[PDB]
C-alpha cells in the first residue's frame, strides 16, 4: 500500500536525526571551531580589500608588459639601424656568415657562404628544452633555399641582433623567447634550441598569427569564387584548397564572407553579410567551400556588384577598414569597367586577383584589376605554391602603414595560443621593422614601403598567474582576464588544449580562444559585466549567480561579488571573484623556534600512525623545494627542508610556510585529542580534515591508501561545494570505476568549518567522514518499515516486489535504495535507473536543469553538451500520481532539512509500464550553437581604434603583372 504523507515525514525524521548526529559527531565539527577560538594568540585576521587587490595586481602586469614592450622597442630600434646601415653583398667566399640552422643534426661529423656552429645545450627548467645562451638560432622553412643571395644578407646583417637579444636577456632574466620573424622567411630567437623534433616542417614564421598581426590592419576581406564550368576538375581542387589556407590568415579582429559566382552571384554558406573570423564561423565557410560544383558561364559584372554591395553593408559589426575583395578565378575576357567606375571610382577597395590551376586563357583583364584598384595579382599553378601566394597580401596592405612613420609602432599582444617550441600557453608581442636605407637623405622611398619583418617577445600565462596569487583567497575566489573581444586571458577554467571546434568527424596552430561567457555559466548580469569590463570601465557587483561545481555533476546557488579594473596601459581588463565568506583570511604569528618543531614533528612519515596519513599540498613555498606529482616524494622533500636550517629562512615564502605549520598544528591536536579518543565507530569508514593550509589527513591509516582527492587544498571538489553549503552535503561517490566503489571506501559527507573571530566570519576548513554502506542499509530497513502494519509489507522489505524506497541527493544520483539491483548502482544517475520518475520530476520542478557546451574537451571518435541538475523549489513534501502507459504509479518525496537529500517513495516500478527513454546525464559528444543563429545576434565587443588602410603618398606601381 502507500501510506500516509505524515508517515512518510515521520519515517525521514529518523534517518535524518541518525545521519546528521553520526556525521556531526563522527568528525568534529564543533571541535574545530573550538580550537580555533581557544588557540587565538598564534594568528591574525587580515582584510582582503577587493578594490586594492585588483588594482595591484593591475599594475603588475602592466609593469611587465611594460618591460617585454621596452625589449621589443630597442629589438626594432637596432634593426632598423643595422640594417640601414647594411651593403648588399652578392657574392660570399667559403665561410662568410656564421649562423646555427636549428634544423641541422647535431652529430653530423663531416655551406656555400655559411659557416655552421656546434652549440652547447646545457639545460633550463624555465623553458623545459635544451638551450644555448651563447647565441641566436636561425630557422630556415623547408622550401627556401639557405643558400639564396637574399638569404645570406639578412642571415649576415641579422647576425647584430644576437648583442640585443643579450642585453635584453641580461636586464630582464625572465624573457623568454625573442624571435625576428623576417620578411624572407627565415626567424632568429634568441635562446638556440633546436627546433621541434612524417615529420615534415612546415612552418613558416609568415603565417604564424603573431606575425600576421603585425604586419598590417584588420581587414574587411570578401573571397569571390568562380564556379563557372570551366573551372571544373583540378581547378576546382586548387581553388579551395586556396580559399581555405586564405581563410587560415585571419584573425578574431578580421571580418570575412565568401561568395560564389557562376551566372548569379550568391553566398556559399548561411551566412549573407559579414562574420569575424573566428575558430568556427570558419569553419563552417571552410565546409561550405568544400562543397562547391562548377557549371554555368561567368559573368563578372554580376559577382563585382554583389562583392561591392556587401562591402557596404553597415548595419552589421566589422573592421570598418581595409575593405579588400580577393577574386579567385581562372582567365576571362571581361573586364567590367563600368562597374568598377560605379562601386570603386574614389578607390577606397583593393582588388586581389588569383589565377589558379594550369590552364591556357587571357590573363589580361585579371591583371589589369588588380593594376586599377590598388591591389596585387597572383599565379597559383600547383599545391606548393597556395602557401606563398596566399600570405603574400599583406605585403600590400602594410604600405600605408609603413608609410604612416613612428607611429604605426604600437606593441600588440596575440590570442592565446599554444607555444610553438611546446612552451605552453602562451601570449605574443610585436613590433613591426621598417626599411630606412636611404632615409637620412632624401634617396629611396619606392621599396622602403614594405616591411622588414616583426619583432616578437614570449610571455607565459604562468608568469601573469604568477602575478596574481591566490592563496590569501578562498578556493572559490580566483582572478580573470579578458580582452576587447571578451576571450579569457586568464581563468580557472582555460585548459592548455585546442579549442573544439564541432563533432569529431569519423577517419596546435589555432589559438585557444575561449569567451568569459563559455568558461562560465552564462547570466543576464554576467553579459552586462563583461560589456562593462570591455569598454574598460571599474566597478563592483554582488549578486546571486549560479556556480558549477570542479567535478561538474552539480551546482550551488552562490552569492559572490565581482570587482573589475581595467589594465591601464593596455587593452586588457581585471576582474576578482570573491564570495561573501572570502573578506576575510587567517594570518600567520611569527611565533617562535619552539613551536615550529612542535608542529612540524607531526607530520613525519612515520608519525602518521597516531596522527593519521598526511597530506601536503604542492604549492612552491621555498625556490628550492621542487613540486612532485607523487605526495610521498614531496612530502618527504618538504620535511627534510624544514629539518634542514629553519622554518623561516631566505629564497621563501613566510607566510605559505607559517599558515602550513599553523595548520598542521590545528589539525594534529584535533586528531589526538578528539578522534584518538574513539578508535572505530560503528557507521564510519575514515574521519578526514581538510584545510586551506593545505593539509590533509584521514585517521585511519589504511583509509590513505584509499584517498582519491587531489593533494592541493584548493582544487578539491567537495571543499568548494561545502564552501557554499550552509549544511551537510554528501558528495556521490562515481559508478562504474576502476577505483574502489562505495563498497571499500564508503559514501563522502562533508560540513564546512564555520569560526566567528571578533565580528569576523572564516571558513578556514571542511572535515567529513566516509559512511560504510553496510551499517546505512542495515540501519534503512528497519527505521522506515512497521512491524505489525500488515502481513504483506507497508514499506520496503530486503529485496520488495512493490515497494521502492530510494533515497537521491542534490543532483539525482543514486546514494542508496532497498533494492539489492539498486543498492549495486550506488552513485549513478537515476535518469539512468528509472527514466520516468526522473522526468516527472524534473516536470513538475523536484530538480532543475541548466546546460551548457565545453568546448576544450576530448573525444573517442571536440564540443561537448554537458548537464547539471539542482534543487529549485527547495521546499519540502512533494508528493504527486505519475501517469504511466494505462496505468498509474503514486509517489511520495520528501526532503532532509540539515542535508542535501531528498527521499523519493514511489509505489512501485513493475506495475505500471512508462516508456523508458533514458534520460542521461553525462557528457555527451555534440556541435556547438549553429553558428547562423549566434552571428544574427552577435556579442558584443570593442574593436581597434587605428586603422592604416590608406595613404596618399604610397606607389600602386608594384601591380605584380609587369613585374612577371
Ligand atoms: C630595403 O630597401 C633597400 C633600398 O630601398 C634595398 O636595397 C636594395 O636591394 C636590392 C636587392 O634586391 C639591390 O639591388 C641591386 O640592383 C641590381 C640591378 O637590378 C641587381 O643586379 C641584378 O638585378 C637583377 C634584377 O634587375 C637580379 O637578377 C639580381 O638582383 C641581379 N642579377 C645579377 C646577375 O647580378 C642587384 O641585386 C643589386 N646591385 C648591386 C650592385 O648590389 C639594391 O642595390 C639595394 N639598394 C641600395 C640603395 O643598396 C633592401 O634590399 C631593402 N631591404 C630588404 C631586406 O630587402
Ligand atoms: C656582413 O658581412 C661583412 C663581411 O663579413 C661584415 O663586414 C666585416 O666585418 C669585419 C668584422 O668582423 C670587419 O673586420 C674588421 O674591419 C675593421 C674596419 O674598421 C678593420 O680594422 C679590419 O678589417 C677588421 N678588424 C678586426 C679587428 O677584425 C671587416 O672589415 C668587414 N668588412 C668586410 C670583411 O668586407 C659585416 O660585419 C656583416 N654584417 C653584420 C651586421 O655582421
Ligand atoms: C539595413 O540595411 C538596409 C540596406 O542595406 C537599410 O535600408 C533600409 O531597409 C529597410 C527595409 O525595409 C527600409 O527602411 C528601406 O528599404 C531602407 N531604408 C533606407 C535605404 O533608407 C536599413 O535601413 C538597414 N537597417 C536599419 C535598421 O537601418
Ligand atoms: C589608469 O589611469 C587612471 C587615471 O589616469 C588611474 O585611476 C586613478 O586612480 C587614482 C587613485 O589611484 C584616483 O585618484 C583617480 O581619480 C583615478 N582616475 C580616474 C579613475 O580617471 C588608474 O589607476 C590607472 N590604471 C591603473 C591600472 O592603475
Ligand atoms: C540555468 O539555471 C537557472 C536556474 O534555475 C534557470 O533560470 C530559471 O529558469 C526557470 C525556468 O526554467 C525560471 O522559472 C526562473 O525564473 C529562472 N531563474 C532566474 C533567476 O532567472 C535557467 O533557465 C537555466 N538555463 C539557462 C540557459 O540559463
Ligand atoms: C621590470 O623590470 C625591472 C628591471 O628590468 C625589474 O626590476 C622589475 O621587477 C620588472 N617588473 C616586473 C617584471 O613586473
Ligand atoms: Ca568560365
Amino acid at each position: 500500500p502507500f501510506p500516509s504523507a505524515v508517515t512518510i515525514k515521520s519515517w525521514v525524521d529518523k534517518m535524518q536525526e541518525d545521519l546528521v548526529t553520526l556525521a556531526k559527531t563522527a568528525s568534529g565539527v564543533n571541535q574545530l571551531v573550538d580550537i580555533y577560538e581557544k588557540y587565538q594568540d598564534l594568528y591574525t585576521v587580515e582584510p582582503n580589500n577587493a578594490r586594492q587587490l585588483v588594482e595591484i595586481a593591475a599594475r603588475d602586469i602592466e609593469k611587465l608588459l611594460s618591460n617585454r614592450s621596452k625589449a621589443l622597442v630597442r629589438l626594432a630600434l637596432e634593426a632598423e639601424k643595422v640594417q640601414a646601415a647594411h651593403q648588399w653583398r652578392e657574392d660570399f667566399a667559403s665561410n662568410e656568415v656564421v649562423y646555427y640552422n636549428a634544423k641541422d643534426d647535431l652529430d653530423p661529423e663531416k655551406e656555400p657562404g655559411s659557416q655552421r656552429i656546434k652549440p652547447v645545450f646545457i639545460e633550463d627548467a624555465n623553458f623545459g628544452r635544451q638551450i644555448s645562451y651563447q647565441h641566436a638560432a636561425v630557422h630556415i622553412p623547408t622550401d627556401i633555399y639557405e643558400g639564396s643571395t637574399i638569404v645570406l644578407n639578412e642571415l649576415n646583417w641579422t647576425s647584430a641582433l644576437d648583442e640585443v637579444f643579450k642585453k635584453n636577456r641580461e636586464e630582464d632574466p625572465s624573457l623568454l623567447w625573442q624571435v625576428f620573424g623576417s620578411a624572407t622567411g627565415l626567424a632568429r630567437y634568441y635562446p638556440a634550441s633546436p627546433w621541434v623534433d612524417n615529420k615534415i616542417d612546415l612552418y613558416d614564421v609568415r603565417r604564424r598569427p603573431w606575425y600576421i598581426q603585425g604586419a598590417a590592419s584588420p581587414k574587411d576581406m570578401l573571397i569571390l569564387v568562380d564556379v563557372s564550368g570551366s573551372v571544373s576538375g583540378l581547378t576546382l581542387k586548387l581553388i579551395r584548397t586556396s580559399v581555405s589556407e586564405m581563410l587560415e590568415t585571419l584573425s578574431d579582429d578580421d571580418f570575412v564572407n565568401v561568395a560564389s559566382f557562376n551566372s548569379n552571384a550568391q553566398d556559399v554558406s548561411c551566412f549573407q553579410h559579414l562574420v569575424q573570423a573566428n575558430v568556427r564561423n570558419k569553419k563552417v565557410l571552410k565546409d561550405a567551400v568544400n562543397n562547391i560544383t562548377a557549371k554555368g558561364i561567368t559573368d563578372y559584372k554580376k559577382g563585382f556588384s554583389f562583392a561591392f554591395e556587401q562591402l557596404l553593408n553597415y548595419n552589421v559589426s566589422r573592421a570598418n577598414c581595409n575593405k579588400i575583395i580577393m577574386l579567385f578565378t581562372d582567365g576571362g575576357e571581361e573586364r567590367a569597367q563600368e562597374i568598377f567606375n560605379k562601386y570603386n571610382k574614389d578607390k577606397k577597395v583593393r582588388v586581389f586577383t588569383f589565377s589558379v590551376g594550369q590552364h591556357n586563357y587571357d590573363r589580361g583583364p585579371i591583371q589589369w584589376m588588380a593594376c586599377e584598384n590598388k591591389g596585387y595579382y597572383y599565379e597559383i599553378p600547383s599545391i606548393g605554391a597556395i602557401r606563398i601566394n596566399t600570405q603574400e597580401y599583406l605585403d600590400v596592405l602594410g604600405r600605408p602603414m609603413v608609410l604612416a612613420g613612428d607611429k604605426a609602432k604600437q606593441v600588440q599582444w596575440t590570442n592565446v595560443y599554444l607555444d610553438a617550441l611546446e612552451l605552453g600557453l602562451v601570449i605574443t608581442g610585436t613590433l613591426p621593422v621598417f626599411n630606412i636605407t636611404g632615409q637620412f637623405e632624401n634617396k629611396t622611398n619606392l621599396k622602403n614601403q614594405l616591411i622588414l619583418g616583426v619583432m616578437g617577445v614570449d610571455v607565459s600565462l604562468e608568469d601573469i598567474k604568477r602575478l596574481t596569487p591566490r592563496f590569501t583567497l578562498c578556493p572559490n575566489g580566483y582572478y580573470f582576464a579578458i580582452d576587447p573581444n571578451g576571450y579569457v586571458l586568464l581563468h580557472p577554467n582555460l585548459q592548455p588544449k585546442p579549442i573544439g571546434v564541432g563533432i569529431p568527424t569519423i577517419n596546435s596552430q589555432e589559438p585557444v580562444t575561449l569567451d568569459f561567457l563559455d568558461a562560465e555559466l552564462e547570466n543576464d548580469i554576467k553579459v552586462e559585466i563583461r560589456n562593462k569590463m570591455i569598454d574598460g570601465e571599474s566597478g563592483e557587483k554582488t549578486f546571486r549567480t549560479l556556480v558549477k561545481s570542479q567535478d561538474e555533476r552539480y551546482i550551488d546557488k552562490g552569492n559572490r561579488t565581482y570587482t573589475w579594473t581595467p589594465v591601464n596601459g593596455t587593452d586588457y581588463s581585471l576582474a576578482l571573484v570573491l564570495p561573501t565568506y572570502s573578506f576575510y583570511y587567517i594570518k600567520a604569528k611569527l611565533e617562535e623556534t619552539i613551536t615550529q618543531a612542535r608542529y612540524s614533528e607531526t607530520l613525519k612519515p612515520d608519525n602518521f600512525e597516531e596522527s593519521g596519513y598526511t597530506f601536503i599540498a604542492p604549492r612552491d613555498y621555498c625556490n628550492d623545494l621542487k613540486i612532485s606529482d607523487n605526495n610521498t616524494e614531496f612530502l618527504l622533500n618538504f620535511n627534510e627542508f624544514i629539518d634542514r636550517k629553519t622554518p623561516n629562512n631566505p629564497s621563501c615564502n613566510a607566510d605559505l610556510i607559517n599558515r602550513v605549520l599553523l595548520d598542521a598544528g590545528f589539525t594534529n591536536e584535533l586528531v589526538q585529542n578528539y578522534w584518538s579518543k574513539q578508535k572505530n565507530i560503528k557507521g564510519v569508514k575514515a574521519r578526514f580534515v581538510v584545510t586551506d593550509g593545505g593539509i590533509t589527513r584521514v585517521y585511519p591509516k589504511e583509509a590513505g591508501e584509499n584517498w582519491q582527492e587531489n593533494p592541493e587544498t584548493y582544487e578539491d571538489s567537495f571543499y568548494k561545494r561545502s564552501l557554499d553549503n550552509d549544511n551537510y552535503v554528501f558528495t556521490a561517490p562515481y559508478f562504474n570505476k576502476s577505483g574502489p566503489g562505495a563498497y571499500e571506501s564508503g559514501i563522502m559527507v562533508s560540513k564546512a568549518v564555520e569560526i566567528y573571530i571578533q565580528g569576523k566570519l572564516l571558513k578556514p576548513a571542511v572535515v567529513g567522514i566516509k559512511i560504510d554502506v553496510n551499517s546505512w542499509i542495515e540501519n534503512f530497513t528497519k527505521t522506515s518499515i512497521r512491524d505489525p502494519c500488515a502481513g504483506p509489507v507497508c514499506d520496503c522489505k530486503r529485496n520488495s516486489d512493490v515497494m521502492d524506497c530510494v533515497i537521491l541527493d542534490d543532483g539525482g544520483f543514486l546514494l542508496m535504495a532497498n533494492h539489492d539491483d539498486y543498492t549495486n548502482q550506488i552513485g549513478r544517475f537515476f535518469g539512468e535507473i528509472d527514466p520516468s520518475l526522473m522526468r516527472h520530476l524534473v516536470n513538475i520542478s523536484v530538480y532543475a536543469f541548466n546546460k551548457s557546451y565545453d568546448y576544450q574537451s576530448v573525444c573517442e571518435p571536440c564540443i561537448t553538451e554537458q548537464t547539471q541538475y539542482f534543487f529549485d523549489n527547495d521546499s519540502k513534501s512533494f508528493s504527486g500520481v505519475l501517469d504511466c502507459g494505462n496505468c498509474s504509479r503514486i509517489f511520495h518525496g520528501e526532503k532532509l532539512m540539515n542535508t542535501n537529500l531528498i527521499f523519493i517513495m514511489v509505489e512501485s516500478k513493475g506495475t505500471c509500464p512508462c516508456d523508458t527513454r533514458l534520460l542521461i546525464q553525462a557528457e555527451q559528444t555534440s556541435d556547438g550553437p549553429n553558428p547562423c543563429d549566434m552571428v544574427k545576434q552577435p556579442r558584443y565587443r570593442k574593436g581597434p581604434d587605428v586603422c592604416f588602410d590608406n595613404n596618399v603618398l604610397e606607389d600602386y606601381t608594384d601591380c605584380g603583372g609587369v613585374s612577371g
